[PDB]
């Protein structure tokens, strides 16, 4: 027996419709590539999103055709977010800082039919254009420009295209599991749905995760070009938050000036960009008066950075962790009631880890055989996740058997405590599990390659009858040199604990490579099965 | 082309499973009928709920059979919420303040197969038991009691039945649109009707309730729902608090003001929720004893219009923020919540306060509009009033055992409330259309008049109703309860209206009573007051 409630699909277009209906005049600020500042609002963004969705539809594209972007955080990237998905196409955010052959691989693999790009990337797109055989439309996110058209015949222009859209366009309806958007980690594509997008927004919009309010002025410096700017374009629409979109000017002085000029209350960024922001802030003496809180994810937030925001500015720092495969958010560091009964300096220390998971995601750690390990906060194992916005399989790789008993392995080794707080410790593929302590193979490689007589080297875990696993140095002699095993091993002395030094050295002509370039440490392990027995 | 994400149903059992995994030791305080207090936590509630779901499945119940309850807010009621819905049955909370004859109708219409009930209602259940012929199991929410077994032969006992449950029971997996729970709502006209929620609608409502500008239950909070778990599932809080791992104080049978003040001060409540009448006795007792209610941060006040003077007392005297909220049994309940917008910060302080007085604005997932008598759209200009319509992910489509009818108008549900809507989406209740007063050819808000009167320091509370008059059809009558030490005159009460409302709308007469009649959910029984005073002006 079914309930008797109204049932509507969870569609991304409903998010932008709500913001225009109940927060239409709420301000959005957009830093453009030409140095102007657009002052728009949820209502104009919605009408342009509808118009561009009609315009895209009139090009004859098929449902769920991919629409690529190479774009900063600005109003036109935000209109594309909702135009593409709302009209039934797939919004494919591309990282414009990748190498040219990486972009050619990604754009051709996703089969983008349209490529929107900001003017910063004109020369990059013009350079790779010849290799983009499946793109039917290149669209500069600005007005007609005679120089640009010279660089890319026959470029089209956003500000003309959008005028082809009907003013009365209606969003189509479809299954909420319809593919909505795409993001690549050879890089692998994660294909989101409307359902997963909206549930992730819901979760991220709860008070104890991030939680956007109508009273906030939110500045996402995390890029809309990768993992959905942590869901902020969607969460801010559900709540009618004001937004400051920083465009291409991300150096400390510009970001500080945004915060003080528009009164940013909530800022979202990664550690390296914040280091620049805090540097300019210390110099000019600003109090960052409106700032209340900051979300820092994508790389481990440094404890001293948290302390600076707290002690200098009275700003709470939310360390958050995630990945393209989790839409991205998996965990966020927000305290529990009992923590207030601890000494204050221990309360501070509790904020350093990657955080606790919200409803809709589940975490666990497993041993090398895949069996559960205790969540005691000290035992380490391979981190596994599942939930409403965790992927099931990678794009165009459905036949590939990714999940392990319904769980996605993240690649990290981690600890989990009884409350679910997660600490990233290492990467599963990098660990050599020797008896008394685990060894990082990349740390030993970095020592080995610095030797004047080695072209390159690899370090692999190999079996040992007494220690389980021990490191073996697979070295390639540098041109014209004959170093001995003895001296190469002696080069580690004083650079690492002596019990971590590889047990033996083997020489080879070259290392087994991937078309990707990197080493296939798998055949190394097979070929040197009995090196230490 | 579909996405390639994990696709799981949204389940009520996922809420308790998340609380148990990641908030297992977070404490829940439970005031019991036996006169003691239980200190428990989400982990225990969850393990008990698992065992009870197993025990109920072992009885042979079929999927979506109705499980009935007649119970206070306490740990066993919370365990039942998750035990029944998690196991795939319909959790049917029943209001024990209804007449015995109404309970017979409701329980037989819903065909409950199990009736859980608290000890307070043992005589009630025993008096009507022979008319509950489809209930197969009567379960005292307690341990074996011989006296009770005498009153109800074949009575069973919650603390024995739970021991029949398997320790390793796994919740069934099923479509998220499966029916989950059932609440009956009456008034006018005729027999009460059933609202049949789903797991999907419940989880979606929970997400929305947990955003910052609605309620937003936090792991730091100590939540006390005075609203009953049989009144639209205590406004969702048992689901929203599980999602967030909030601490809870569950008040049991004692809901008078002195009991509530003591709960807040003893267990450090930070967020409390109930209808206006519940807060009158709380504020009254608190003023007498001198407490500062130090731990209290916020309240959620809804179910009837919150008096503007109640908001200002919480703000001025305790530094407590009142969130005025509106909703319905048919809306799971939440419709609107009053939290500011960014542009309100720059207004003068007194106009900021005034904007907190209306019923609030809607979160994502629900939509509001007003229509005229012919059913066509009216402007959302904040002045034009009309019939309020709603729709969304947690709005009813049709009533239980009544899916035949064309209830909706153009896909919208008619609330029965008369309201204005402003361009920012703030809703203001004018009246229930069954209560609105028509005098001399123009409508009068009884809600507006009575909450003007409530503000006078010499009245503890008041209500306004329409009564016949030979010239004007209806005229407003003020029914007033004098404050504890006070003796206001009739004339000084009607003068308090001067310049707050048009002169022709001021009540013509004041009658005093020692208490207002209240219905089974703490709101004023204005129909009884209209019958009792039908002649006050003739
Ligand atoms: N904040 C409020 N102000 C005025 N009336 C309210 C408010 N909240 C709920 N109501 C009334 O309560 C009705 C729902 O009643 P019930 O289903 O019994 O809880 C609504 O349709 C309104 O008439």
């Amino acid at each position: 027996m079914l309930g008797q409630m109204m049932t509507q699909p969870l569609l991304i277009s409903s998010l932008i419709d709500h913001a225009a209906r109940y927060h239409g005049q709420t301000e959005i600020v957009s830093v453009e590539t030409d140095g102007t500042v657009t002052r728009t609002n949820w209502g104009e963004i919605a009408a342009n999103a509808r118009r561009m969705g009609s315009a895209l539809t009139k090009l004859g594209l098929q449902p769920q055709d991919r629409i690529g972007t190479l774009a900063w955080n600005n109003r036109r990237h935000l209109e594309i977010y909702y135009a593409a998905s709302g009209a039934g196409f797939v919004c494919h955010t591309i990282n414009p800082r990748l190498f040219p052959e990486q972009l050619v691989y990604i754009i051709n693999h996703a089969q983008d039919r349209v490529l929107f790009f900001d003017a910063t990337f004109l020369p990059l797109v013009a350079a790779i254009r010849d290799q983009l055989t499946e793109v039917k439309h290149f669209v500069l996110m600005g007005p007609r420009n005679e120089d640009a058209l010279q660089q890319i015949p026959g470029l089209e222009f956003y500000d003309e295209l959008i005028e082809t859209g009907d003013t009365d366009f209606e969003w189509p309806v479809f299954d909420e599991n319809t593919a909505s958007s795409l993001c690549y980690t050879h890089p692998k594509g994660v294909l989101y749905s409307h359902r997963s997008t909206v549930l992730h927004s819901f979760a991220s919009n709860t008070r104890d995760v991030i939680g956007y309010s109508a009273m906030d002025v939110v500045m996402p410096v995390v890029p809309m070009f990768h993992v959905n700017a942590w869901g902020s374009p969607y969460g801010c629409a559900m709540s009618g938050a004001q937004m400051v979109l920083p465009g291409p000017d991300l150096h400390g002085e510009a970001l500080v000036n945004l915060i003080d000029t528009y009164g940013v209350t909530l800022a979202m960024g990664v550690p390296t960009i914040w280091q620049g922001l805090l540097a300019h802030a210390a110099k000019c003496g600003t109090k960052l008066e409106s700032l209340e809180r900051t979300v820092i994810g994508g790389a481990a937030c440094p404890p001293s950075m948290i302390a600076t925001f707290r002690e200098k500015y009275g700003v709470d720092t939310v360390h958050a962790w995630g990945m393209s495969e989790m839409s991205p958010l998996g965990t966020a560091n927000i305290p529990l009631a009992k923590h207030r009964k601890l000494p204050i300096e221990e309360q501070h220390k509790l904020r350093e880890n990657q955080g606790r998971p919200p409803f809709g995601v589940e975490l666990k750690i497993v041993d090398d055989d895949g069996n559960d390990l205790p969540h005691d906060g000290v035992t380490q194992g391979d981190l596994m996740v599942r939930g409403h916005w965790v992927l099931d399989s990678y794009f165009q790789l459905k036949d590939q058997e990714l999940l392990q008993d319904g769980w996605f392995a993240t690649g990290d080794v981690a600890t989990l405590d009884p409350d679910g707080y997660m600490t990233i410790r290492d990467r599963s593929k990098d660990i050599i599990k020797s008896g008394g302590e685990w060894i990082s193979s990349v740390e030993l490689e970095n020592i080995a390659v610095a030797h004047p007589k080695l072209a390159t080297a690899a370090v692999i875990g190999v079996p040992h009858p007494k220690w389980d696993e021990r490191p073996l140095l697979v070295a390639v002699k540098a041109e014209g040199e004959d170093p001995s095993e003895a001296e190469l091993l002696e080069f580690f002395d004083g650079k690492i604990a002596k019990w971590q030094v590889p047990d033996k050295v083997v020489f080879v002509d070259a290392l087994p490579l991937n078309a990707t370039g990197a080493v296939l440490k798998r055949k190394l392990r097979d070929e040197f099965k009995d090196a230490l027995t």
